[PDB]
């Protein structure tokens, strides 16, 4: 049983998070704060045996301006899901337009927001993993 790096990634995740990036004010978007995951997270033996299974939910929010001149705030969940698969094609809350007249911007967030997130499970794998079984 060994413990997966869970600082390291809030670390990460959390400033990738706070991370988001705007684009035009057609599409763009920019965060307003993030929780962590919280929960437990937990990676198998190492030195090749290495495993990614965790147990953990994380919580934030997000703001993105659309060119019909509107502001929308909304909001960015992903429950105990593990990242043993893709962060993006993970299960994620997300609640942005649906109240505003963005709608269109919301899809590329999803292309680009739950993407960024894709992000997440560079460091995520990549910094963990590496670094506990270090290389």
């Amino acid at each position: 049983t060994e413990r997966d790096a869970s600082n390291w990634s809030t670390d990460k995740l959390k400033t990738l998070f706070l991370a988001v990036q705007v684009q035009n004010e057609e599409g763009k978007c920019e965060v307003t704060e993030v929780s962590k995951l919280d929960g437990e997270a937990s990676i198998n033996n190492r030195k090749g045996k290495l495993i990614f299974f965790y147990e953990w939910s994380v919580k934030l929010n997000w703001t993105g301006t659309s060119k019909s001149g509107v502001q929308y705030k909304g909001h960015v969940e992903i429950p105990n899901l593990s990242d043993e698969n893709s962060v993006d094609e993970v299960e994620i809350s997300v609640s942005l337009a649906k109240d505003e007249p963005d709608t269109n911007l919301v899809a590329l967030m999803k292309e680009e927001g739950v993407k960024l997130l894709r992000e997440a499970m560079g460091i995520y794998i990549s910094t963990l993993k590496t670094e506990f079984t270090q290389g």
